RNA sequence: GAGAAUGUCGGGGAGCCGAGGUUGUGAAUUGCUUUCAAAAAUUUUGAAAAGCAAUUCACAAUAAGGAUUAUUCCGUUGUGAAAACAUUCAAGGCGGGGCAACUCGCCUU
């Protein structure tokens, strides 16, 4: 914080693919699987 | 000035439902008025009917009307003489979703 800036609003929060993480999250949660399901082709799948 | 991304404040349109109210029918109870209709001393009481009601319940309709049997609707909007429109609008295929009806995406004319 001392020393730079982002040029950005400085105490704005910004969008960073809400949509992908939260599917981390809850794909986080349920275990018992390969850390590996997330893909590109699942993750458009389950936003469908 | 234009364009895209992110937030804030408003507006418009469409849709799925709910509870009353009102008018009318039927009923339970209780009234005001009038006539029949008897008794009693112009007046008081009793039977019946009608008019108007009140409290509660069930029901019918809720713009007059016209479709249709899809678990679908059109009727208070705008334009304007055509009583004609607008407010829905193609074909396919490649998929996601369900008990499926049906719903949701991608691709080329």
């Amino acid at each position: 914080e001392k020393t730079h800036r982002w040029n950005f609003v400085e105490d704005k929060k910004y969008p960073c693919n809400e949509t992908k993480t939260m599917i981390s999250s809850r794909l986080d949660k349920v275990e018992n699987i390969s850390d590996d399901f997330l893909t590109r082709d699942i993750e458009q799948k389950i936003w469908h």
